[PDB]
């Protein structure tokens, strides 16, 4: 079978190798029908950021179960799952408490173990999600992602009559943009760097758009005085100069959801700290997607807006094609801006 | 009569001036009894930071009414009260929500205007909070630094059954030390550089104090490790490395409340940035002391806790004199740390 094998400074490979055989009453396989790339895999790629090398990366994708283990009663060869990437011990205190993100020894598909650039997949049953039989199986490749931001919603108690504010128009952004639009959000802003994906933002439901490599953020939060109350600002770039923008822009008592991780230093002037003070924001830090019961409600929803028609996915896609036009996709990345998501269709 | 007044250059004058007189239907005059120095104000006297010079500080005092506007009904000559520093306008969307802190056009007595290290002062009624006829008038020079924990408490949605972590053995510090025993957190631990402070904090009531000069923040987390749970860590020094250290020590899910400014920017790595995410903290900026029925139930709840008997005063004063020795005394801290609470006593 086939598969991607990304080794270090950016050398991209398409491998063969044995199909993996279930070793275990708790497995299952996965005939992977649709895996994307995120904008977290850049780094591992091209800045050695993965934990080993070679790795075979991909936590964003659907297929079809093609064979079960012994103890798995609940699912069938035929049945259409998204992976549920993250494995976490269920049995330290932080698990027990539905702290799955913090478990100390979880495992990570696509990241700590293998993943799903590959033909087939061998995981547990707790790291697949079932999917609705007339759900698209290229649709399943987005609920990973969705529930990206679906999680930060639920950390900040929801989006229902907020100013929701989503800075990066990356596929976790748009989705995010998507998702508040779906779950009563008062008003939605996009922020980015570039102006393209903004025209997108927009016929997403954003009702306005800055680009910030146009406004500063004073004109930014000149525009915004209407909507300063009960603002949802969701960090998705990762960048200092986007996490700096969030609190120069926000408005009184906003939340400020911070989803995208740093690969710089975070340099913060005393009067931009001290706006966190004034303004007296809340800034709640986001990680992974999941939460109890496992994998968490964020799941069941994505599938339910998916389903419901809430979500549009098809334009964000960049990139359809299987091992060879999918290894050539993300070479050509190299590291400038991701163009949208970039599907590996075995 | 006499006040002191801090100028340009870190110099401080005691000066005579005129008794200001009542100049409008809701003023009143206080004859000042008891008046403390804030940490926050050290910054102002000897690193430009105030908005003035010269300039008169003073946001922590108490006194007597000497005199009453003809529209105040409520106060009456000899009253003891405490000063209500804050002055919103009380007509801007932000007061309207209750949101006074962030009233975009306040006043502030001793940081805004003229304030009370000085014998007299004239303010609105509405800047200041009747003492109980039993308490001791100079307890109430402290009603003011003890709303500061308070309020931060508060936007916590309280400190009960949580671990708290007070970090910074100020004045701020002890007080919110004492408080959270008395509203009944499960633990309360205290950090800071000084020896001393900190076992005043054991006197306090901490289970637990870190000295950050001689402890490491891994070693920190490691005692912690039994505590780690439902958090509440208290950033009072308003230092770029204490805030670093909250995040570095904070536990899963921890609240980290924001009570010092910063007077110094704040360079966060991407690593300890990466914690904020990672933990899922939530990060509360609080700023100053105020809610909604002005001035808010903090000031209610310190003048309760003072007259129950549930906080210490005397062991937090380093210093009392009238206003030659109080100047000398505030001239011998520089940019030194703060002894413990310097009191002007007219
Ligand atoms: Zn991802
Ligand atoms: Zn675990
Ligand atoms: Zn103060
Ligand atoms: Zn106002
Ligand atoms: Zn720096």
């Amino acid at each position: 079978m086939k598969s991607v094998v990304n080794d270090t400074d950016g050398i991209v490979r398409v491998a063969e190798s044995v199909i993996p055989e279930i070793k275990h009453q708790d497995e299952v396989r996965v005939k992977i029908a649709s895996s994307g790339l995120c904008g977290s895999d850049l780094p591992r790629i091209f800045k050695n950021g993965a934990h080993y090398y070679p790795i075979t990366l991909g936590h964003e994708f659907s297929g079809y179960i093609d064979a079960v283990g012994s103890g798995v009663d609940d699912l069938h060869p035929g049945d259409a799952v998204a992976c549920v990437p993250l494995l976490p011990c269920f049995t330290c205190p932080e698990c027990l408490k539905g702290f799955y993100s913090q478990c100390a020894k979880y495992d990570f598909i696509g990241s700590r173990r293998d993943g799903g650039f590959a033909e087939y997949i061998v995981v547990k049953r707790k790291n697949v999600f079932a999917l609705p039989t007339d759900m698209p199986i290229e649709d399943g490749a987005f609920i990973e992602p969705i529930t990206v931001g679906l999680h930060a919603f639920h950390l900040a108690q929801g989006c229902e009559n907020k100013n929701v504010i989503i800075i990066g128009a990356g596929t976790i952004g748009l989705l995010a943009i998507q998702c508040a639009v779906a779950l009563g959000a008062k008003s939605v802003t996009a922020i980015d760097i570039s102006s393209e994906k903004l025209a997108l933002a927009k016929s997403f439901g954003a009702m306005q758009t800055f680009n910030s490599s146009e406004m500063s953020a004073p004109q930014m939060q000149s525009v915004l005085r209407e909507l300063r109350f009960n603002q949802l600002i969701l960090e998705t770039a990762g960048v200092p100069q986007t996490v700096e923008l969030a609190v120069e822009i926000a408005g009184p008592h906003a939340q400020l959801a911070l989803v995208g991780t740093l690969h710089q230093d975070l340099h913060l002037t005393s009067a931009t700290f001290g706006k966190i003070l004034r303004k007296e924001l809340t800034v709640i830090g986001s990680w992974m997607n999941y939460s109890s019961p496992w994998p968490g409600q964020e799941w069941e929803t994505a599938s339910r807006l998916l389903t419901e028609r809430k979500l549009s996915l098809e334009p964000l896609i960049a990139h359809r094609g299987s091992f060879e036009s999918f290894a050539q996709a993300v070479r050509d990345i190299a590291r400038n801006a991701m163009p949208g998501k970039v599907l590996l269709i075995p």
